DNA sequence: TGCAAAAAACGCATATTCTCTATGCAAAAAACGCATTAATACGAGAATTTTGTAGCTACTTATACAAAATTCAGGAAAATTTTTCTGTATAATGGGAGCTGTCACGGATGCA
């Protein structure tokens, strides 16, 4: 079942990602692209949604122009336009799910979309951490734990910080012990805290 | 089977007369004018007022030292398999396997 780790290349320029990526699990992201570039988690998929997104544009040869990779050993299918094909033509069985797919990944980002559009990025970080680091693990070191080990330059890549939102922002959070270098727990003791 | 010929029909004498072509009536449409009212637009007033421009200020980042806390490449033991070397003590005493049906040529020797 289609199952992808980090440090990869999943979409490309031009992809045929039509026949389903069919993402089932990750805790992770659609990096996108286009020309100016920014292959950013310009969407996401954790466990519980599914691709089939620009794969369902003009379809198997649209102008499919993204590129994504994980940090999770993503989980995602072993079939072609069949399980979807049911889902597409023969009914709304997983047709509503097809629509849901967009409303479960595009619209998922849509929320982060009206929120990533803020001045300081710390907000986007706190939001992101409010949903993920908190929930699907236990708020360990100093509170709503980073729910994994990543990097302090994570922000430096997530949003593309320039060794600036790093040590400075970290500094602030080091001052309010809402951080934990150890196993990258880095976090407020309480979810509401930085969520204000 | 030639007509001469008669009576009734079928053709030159008008009543009838009745579709017929022909003007004045009349009734209600219509449209034109008296026109009235109201509404569509001009005049003034000062009110909001957004945009356009300056300086201050907060965020954001350009950059210069380097061993962060972690990755990796050899170095040198084992660990087990495998490899090479050395050794095991009655008697044992000359080796099989086809060539024998090709025609013709060119030296090269042996053999009296």
């Amino acid at each position: 079942v289609e199952t992808f780790e980090r440090n990869k290349t999943i979409f490309f320029p031009g992809d045929p990602a039509e026949r389903v990526y069919f993402l089932l699990k990750g805790a992770v992201k659609l990096s996108r692209v286009y020309e100016a570039g920014e292959e950013i988690t310009v969407a996401l998929l954790r466990e519980n949604s599914v691709f089939g997104v620009l794969s369902l544009l003009t379809g198997n040869k649209s102008d499919r122009f993204y590129h994504a990779v994980a940090f999770t050993p993503v989980e995602l299918l072993s079939a072609p336009i069949e399980q979807v094909e049911q889902a597409l033509k023969e009914n709304p069985e997983l047709s509503m799910l097809m629509l849901r797919g967009l409303s479960s990944r595009i619209l998922q980002t849509e929320m982060m979309i009206e929120t990533l559009a803020h001045r300081d990025m710390g907000s986007r970080l706190v939001s992101f951490l409010l949903i993920l680091c908190r929930d699907f693990g236990v708020p360990c070191a100093d509170g709503i734990t980073i729910d994994l080990k990543l990097s302090h330059q994570a922000i430096a890549e997530a949003i593309g910080s320039t060794r600036v939102t790093v040590t400075r922002l970290l500094g602030d959070l080091r001052e309010k012990k809402m951080i934990s270098i150890h196993k990258k727990k880095i976090t407020v003791h309480k979810p509401v805290t930085l969520s204000r």
